[PDB]
């Protein structure tokens, strides 16, 4: 697991680590932190900080999940309150969600591209809901993102799915290791 090895890792670190999980509603990220937590962050496990921000601690861990978009207004306030501090961002899209591609895109900019607190911080995006028929390719999301113009962060974006497991552990595994090497630096 990743928030096996993750525990772990920042465990032999001595310290403590806090990722965020942002994206617009629908996308996957509960689910997705449901099933990789196998379990252990589940709905009736969350402390709620906001109306659309849920919290997650477990020991040395702590996830932020935060929906994003929609009537949300995202406020410097806001970010400093919920997820400054973190030492990697999850941002999640639904690929067979193309409609909203618009809106993930102005909103991966407006909170993390075009964010001057996020700074070295590895952001991981997630091409969720492969398995659904209607699913463009991570390539496809990629272009859809303006991932092409993001010049001055640390990326990658790995296509997955929520609900058959595919590509999840791998993709969380180049998360892990990018904050495990930047964690107490
Ligand atoms: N078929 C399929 N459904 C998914 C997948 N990921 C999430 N879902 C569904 O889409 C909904 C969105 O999940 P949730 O994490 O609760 O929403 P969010 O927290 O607003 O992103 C859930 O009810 C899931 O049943 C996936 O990979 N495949
Ligand atoms: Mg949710």
């Amino acid at each position: 697991s990743f928030f096996k090895r993750l525990k772990d890792a920042i465990t032999k670190k001595k310290t403590t680590v806090k990722v965020a999980w942002v994206g617009l509603d629908y996308a996957g990220k509960s689910t997705i932190i449901k099933r990789i937590t196998q379990g252990v962050f589940s709905d009736d496990t969350k402390r709620t900080l906001g109306l659309n921000v849920d919290e997650f601690t477990s020991d040395n861990i702590k996830f932020v999940c935060w929906d994003i978009g929609g009537q949300q207004v995202f406020r410097d306030s806001l970010w400093d309150a919920y997820i400054a501090g973190s030492s990697g961002i999850i941002y999640v899209v639904d690929s067979a969600a193309p409609e909203r591609f618009e809106e993930a895109r102005t909103e991966l900019w407006k909170w993390v591209i075009e964010n001057s607190k996020v700074g070295d911080i590895p952001i991981l995006i997630l091409a969720n809901k492969q398995d659904l028929p209607e699913a463009r390719s991570a390539g496809e999301v990629a272009r859809a993102l303006d991932l092409h113009k993001v010049l001055k962060h640390s990326y990658a974006i790995v296509p997955c799915s929520a609900a058959s497991g595919f590509n999840l552990e791998d993709a969380l595994e180049w998360l892990r290791q990018r904050i495990t090497e930047m964690i107490l630096e």
